[PDB]
């Protein structure tokens, strides 16, 4: 373990320029640094790193890394400000959980506006303009634009254009209590593209694999889809263009963006050596550009060899959407927005239910949500002693005159008081209810 790295990076990505770079480092330095890529290693992980077995690195999108550093897995690191600035500063962000750094950004991805030169060499900036650009190509047997409408990721770039949110990202920490999936903004975005549907612009029933199929044979002239998608286009023999999205009511779509990172093993005994490795031999244009030209990074975080790669068009238009777009948050709560928005943008694309009576639902799923874990939380930090005084304190307590029934308070838990307490009050105010029983 000491005197030695070991890195765990996914079998797709160029495993074998890394350990070029590693190669470089062992002559440089005489320290050996293997590199391997286990089968389903963001699983392994978890259980091998706080065992004490694991490796020194571990590169994987940074959603993951939230849950890794809920559990205390990566360590802080320390890049100075002088090695910060040499990265845009937007992917810092991605890496950041309780307002530690916790790893270092390698590379970007954002969705983009794919779309067939022959059939359209003049893409539209706006999302105005394509109802009159399918009623056109329409004519012609072909249609505008087709994208995966069954997924939240997929059209939440529109829905956020002219506000919607998922939490409030302020002073390098998210804000659970403010969602704003039902605000103004998200729902002119949703409006819009419900009512693209409605005119017959889009199919309700479209998701990835019919959106991709109809890009790839020439059906359609326009998809928003990743960088992951690029290779079968290639296949397809397709002159595609990748270009920044549309804009809605002026301002930007705003793609969720991913960020491969580098976290360092807290167990690790040579987070000295992972950290000179990384900032001095990885992240630079050298070592990007071995792991790269072997299975390509796309958009990069160091800004002196993202220049370089922007000379490709494709790799200009990822970064320049990734830039306008909204890193996406590493929180737990966001399985509540996944679970809510997926709902509301089905239900709403199909006329079950309204955009406004949507959205208000999502809104609502995600903020009770919210406060039943506040709830839990509030009541889990508690003292045994100060549990006791609360249990007896509870006695009594009850809505509309009438205990609240229990099995045997003396003896219920955190969980018991807070998913009852819930029920007879709501979660927000049963918040309110447990604070005025202690005073």
């Amino acid at each position: 373990e000491e005197g030695k790295l070991v890195i765990w990076i996914n079998g797709d990505k160029g495993y074998n320029g890394l350990a070029e770079v590693g190669k470089k480092f062992e002559k440089d330095t005489g320290i050996k640094v293997t590199v391997e890529h286990p089968d389903k290693l963001e699983e392994k992980f978890p259980q091998v790193a706080a065992t004490g077995d694991g490796p020194d690195i571990i590169f994987w999108a940074h959603d993951r890394f939230g849950g890794y550093a809920q559990s205390g897995l990566l360590a802080e690191i320390t890049p100075d400000k002088a090695f910060q600035d040499k990265l845009y500063p937007f992917t810092w962000d991605a890496v950041r959980y309780n307002g530690k750094l916790i790893a270092y950004p390698i590379a970007v991805e954002a969705l983009s506006l794919i779309y067939n030169k022959d059939l359209l060499p003049n893409p539209p900036k706006t999302w105005e303009e394509i109802p009159a650009l399918d009623k056109e190509l329409k004519a012609k047997g072909k249609s505008a634009l087709m994208f995966n409408l069954q997924e939240p990721y997929f059209t939440w770039p529109l829905i956020a254009a002219d506000g919607g949110y998922a939490f409030k990202y302020e002073n390098g920490k998210y804000d659970i209590k403010d969602v704003g999936v039902d605000n103004a903004g998200a729902k002119a975005g949703l409006t819009f593209l419900v009512d693209l549907i409605k005119n017959k612009h889009m199919n309700a029933d479209t998701d990835y694999s019919i959106a991709e199929a109809a890009f790839n044979k020439g059906e359609t002239a326009m998809t928003i889809n990743g960088p992951w998608a690029w290779s079968n286009i290639d296949t397809s023999k397709v002159n595609y263009g990748v270009t920044v999205l549309p804009t809605f009511k002026g301002q930007p779509s705003k793609p969720f963006v991913g960020v491969l990172s580098a976290g360092i093993n807290a167990a690790s005994p040579n987070k000295e050596l992972a950290k000179e490795f990384l900032e001095n031999y990885l992240l630079t244009d050298e070592g990007l550009e071995a792991v790269n030209k072997d299975k390509p990074l796309g958009a990069v975080a160091l800004k002196s060899y993202e220049e370089e790669l922007a000379k490709d068009p494709r790799i200009a238009a990822t970064m320049e959407n990734a830039q306008k777009g909204e890193i996406m948050p590493n929180i737990p709560q966001m399985s509540a927005f996944w679970y809510a928005v997926r709902t509301a943008v089905i239900n709403a694309a199909s006329g079950r239910q309204t955009v406004d009576e949507a959205l208000a639902a999502a809104q609502t799923h995600m903020r009770l949500a919210v406060a039943r874990e506040l709830l839990l939380a509030a009541l889990e930090e508690l003292s045994q002693e100060q549990l006791k005084r609360f249990r007896h304190k509870l006695r009594d307590v009850g809505p509309d005159g009438r205990s609240i029934p229990w099995g045997r308070l003396e003896r219920a838990d955190a969980v018991d008081l807070a998913e009852q307490l819930a029920q007879f009050y709501g979660p927000e105010p049963a918040l309110e209810v447990a604070r005025k029983t202690l005073k």
